[PDB]
């Protein structure tokens, strides 16, 4: 039974419930996650900016089956192209809002990638999105409001592809953490 978050650490203890098992229901934990009212002072502790790329700061480390963090991104911020490591991957926004651009994954041969579609993700709004889907980059394209927003994986990944938007080559790339549980972990 799905009940509203009041707080994100009610949002946390009801997706230890959801992931309890070995399967994922999407649509119940986007819905979860959309009905959490975004709380500033909540979740301050993790929303630690960097000037020049956006971060990522883990929230918490799930039951053995998902990480929940925190991304920050400043003014002009964006991401690669990417993938998500035959995950799920929930984006919902805490303030600010986000570009969305998906992408189909490229053909063997080397072409430019052409967006598929793209859309502007607005505070509060869930997004989700796995490798059937496609892949994505997201960015912060607002020149004055920096974005924050939460992000589960389910299983957790720490690597992941960027592709080059020329070509359609990728490459892997290892994830990094900004911060754990509030702390800077350099
Ligand atoms: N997947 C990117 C953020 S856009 O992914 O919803 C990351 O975790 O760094
Ligand atoms: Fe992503």
């Amino acid at each position: 039974e799905l009940l509203k978050p009041r707080t994100l650490a009610d949002l946390i203890r009801i997706l230890h419930e959801l992931f309890a098992g070995d399967e994922v229901n999407v649509e119940e934990v986007q819905a979860v996650l959309e009905a959490y009212e975004s709380n500033p002072a909540e979740w301050a502790l993790y929303a630690k900016f960097d000037q020049y790329r956006y971060t990522r700061n883990l929230v918490d480390q799930g039951n053995g089956k998902f990480n929940l963090m925190i991304l920050c991104w400043g003014e002009g911020h964006g991401s690669s192209i990417h993938d998500h490591t035959d995950s799920h991957c929930f984006l919902k926004l805490l303030q600010g809002n986000l570009k969305e651009t998906l992408f189909d994954w490229p053909d063997k041969k080397s072409n430019e990638m052409i967006k598929k579609s793209e859309r502007t993700l607005r505070e509060n709004q869930c997004a989700y999105i796995n490798d059937s889907i496609g892949l994505h980059r997201v960015e912060n394209v607002s020149h004055t409001e920096p974005a924050v927003s939460l992000h589960l994986y389910s299983p957790p990944f720490d690597t992941c592809h960027a592709f080059d938007q020329r070509t359609g080559h990728k490459n892997k790339v290892t994830m990094t953490f900004h911060s754990k549980f509030g702390i800077r972990t350099p």
